[PDB]
């Protein structure tokens, strides 16, 4: 028998369609930056999204943890296309920003329910999603300090193609 | 400058999306089995998942080899149910087939315009494909002896559970 | 179910066929030049022998691949005297020619009815053709050169009888 | 010179080619194994097969060490179908039991001319068979026992079919 | 005895010295780099200059595999000079192309002829331009974002001075 | 700036020039021992043809080393047939002889013009044609030996093919 609500199982299900769908946006910015020529930048981003499909399934297992199960929805079309490689990296920001706000919702809404083993289980992704958010303000300042100069764009094209 | 006709960039993109879903079906295919409490065939389908992934990603670099680029576009939501173990597969053995037609429709294409490099590129597909659907039929070969008897499904559960 | 043609299926299986008659005539080779002495002549012709077998089960395995069946037929008998060394190995030549039509027959049956699959994978028999009348071609080239010398006849014995 | 009389060599020369026979009826087995979709049962046949030449051409090297020489024959169609496992094991035991009795008739025939290198040549195979017919008869007990249980067949041909 | 045509031996031949030319080409696209100081640049139109002698000594290996021979014709000038570091990528990208169409028309040659032997011996060749035409296309996207700046080039002359 | 006399430059450049020539000779001799199936042979001119692009990249380093520039030029059709083994070898002997003559003559010129830098370098180039010569006598002397007796001449091209 399910021992999550049907409520926190429906909003961990969304949550783990949301983390496909950062995959399939992170691989499309890949399909950007290789469009552009920066295969760096393409290699980390199709790095990152192998890293959100590792979410999705953290969320997967849980669920059936608690004796509920999954369902995957239609995952909406991403955008292709940004006005340069700062631009990508700021969406990308924006993204996780918005990625952590939804984590923050199932986490009130489980403790609402005093859902503690809910609320507990995404502490996880609490931690997770400042490290995401600061590795892309990290990329974000180091573009802005190159200020366009391609020696510099280079080397750190190079340096995060170097992503393990 | 883009080497390959637009006719078969498309198809090609076209292909990769079709991989994408092929994937996704696979996951689908996980949380019925997960849901169904078989962790070996669910395990299965999530290898498969994988590595219909590596399929997409293969079309993805050839796309830019040949200067040209790749649109993600959105993937439909898949069947979350089936009628039983044998039904499942069958339904993967169906999906394999129908992968093998499209990538005959490419190869097809590709020798009408004289286009050697994607036809000779579209070679380890076919390979594969014979290998796909040979490991389906092989399972569902297995699941008609077994006709239901769950001490042989156990065992085969375990089985494909412990795939590479 | 089949998915080779049932044409397909029976030049497959003639083929396999053909490839064991190649395996007993090499046996038959072999059974002359142990009668003559050149034992080294001879356990090239064993090697050949099992070379052939595993030509024979390559095609086995894939007919079962594509759901076909494989069914032995009779063999014929080879022959099994030949005038001189040189003479057997022009026997071997011509019939390693008449292995490659055949093989080419297939070729073109499958890509008559756009069976991509076959076609690809006859693609290893004909480069390994290629190679096996290569073999044949550089024995009788020599043997040409020596023009009967037992000196270079007795040398050659002792290189093949190496043979792994 | 040959220091086997020509009937015992001829009788030497018979058993070769029963030999190539028996390998070839037991990859016939495997084609039927394989049809029925036992791949442990085919390999435990197609390793037969193997076995049986290493017996062919055990009685190759003894007609070249007593001077005498080897003629190939046609070989036979083998039988393609069996009624079932139990049936096909039950032609393999009588198959090596036909054999077991073709090689005590040249024994006896080598000892009528009092030819005791033949003889003790023989001992060789009359042991072999001791446990060819053993290892026949210990599959048939099991598959005696199995009564067509699916789950004892399923072991049992992932237990052949580790055959080294 | 020759067992491709003269057409097919005649196009391989053609073919073989188009490669002889083509290192050729490319040893003095170094003359010129070595010229103007870039040694990094250089040591990538060496290296590129033996991988095409690779090419025609395979080209070497094959016609003699089928019977014929190679005959060695003149050599042209190759152009000293080019109007930039682009300039001459520019037409080592243009002369790779070029070697392309040529292997095309000589597998759609083989192919018309049923040649199989060389229609499948000459899809290595096919697969290797791809990977040629793309190495260049990859350093002139590089060129195009350096824009002439010096700290930029120098990056790229030792990547490319780094070349195994 | 150049600080080679334009007269010493092109008297190295000229070399340069020679020495791919006598690459591409050796090559054609080779197209002629595997015409004539005598691979060993073939194997010695091949090593050959690769060491003489040796000595022209060594002459092409140190043009540059003195600020000069290489200009690369056509390269004649070599001859491509010979009347026999020993002749392709006189042949070798002949072309070598004509390479240290005209070594000799930029070692003079150098000399009358004080520049004892190419003096010096040119030395490794004396020191390296006595041995290629030597070894080419060395061979021919064995080949009169020999009297065109195939059983000899085989045992050369065997010794002659090891050549690392
Ligand atoms: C070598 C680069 C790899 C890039 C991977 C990009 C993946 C994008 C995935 C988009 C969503 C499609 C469905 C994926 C299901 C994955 C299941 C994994 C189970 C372990
Ligand atoms: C030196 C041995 C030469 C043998 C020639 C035999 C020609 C007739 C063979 C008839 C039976 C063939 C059985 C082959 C079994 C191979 C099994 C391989 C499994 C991967
Ligand atoms: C490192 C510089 C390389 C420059 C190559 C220039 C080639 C010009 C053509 C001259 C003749 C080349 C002969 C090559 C023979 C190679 C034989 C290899 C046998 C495996
Ligand atoms: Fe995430
Ligand atoms: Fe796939
Ligand atoms: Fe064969
Ligand atoms: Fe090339
Ligand atoms: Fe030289």
């Amino acid at each position: 028998m399910m021992v999550i609500s049907e409520k926190v199982r429906k909003a961990l299900n969304d949550q783990l369609n949301r983390e496909i769908y950062s995959s399939y946006l992170y691989l499309s910015m890949a399909t950007y930056f290789d469009a552009e020529g920066f295969k760096g930048f393409a290699h980390w981003m199709k790095k990152q999204a192998q890293e959100e499909l590792t979410h999705a399934m953290k969320f997967y297992e849980y669920i059936y943890q608690r004796g509920g199960r999954v369902e995957l929805e239609a995952i909406e079309k991403p955008p292709s296309n940004w006005n340069g490689i700062k631009d990508a990296f700021e969406a990308a920001l924006k993204h996780e920003e918005f990625v952590t706000q939804s984590i923050y919702n199932i986490l009130e809404l489980a403790s609402e329910e005093k859902d503690h083993a809910t609320v507990s289980f995404l502490k996880w992704f609490v931690d997770e999603q400042v490290e995401e958010e600061d590795q892309v303000r990290e990329i974000l300042d180091l573009l802005e300090k190159a200020n366009g100069q391609m020696s510099v764009i280079f080397q750190l094209d190079r340096y995060l193609g170097q992503r393990e």
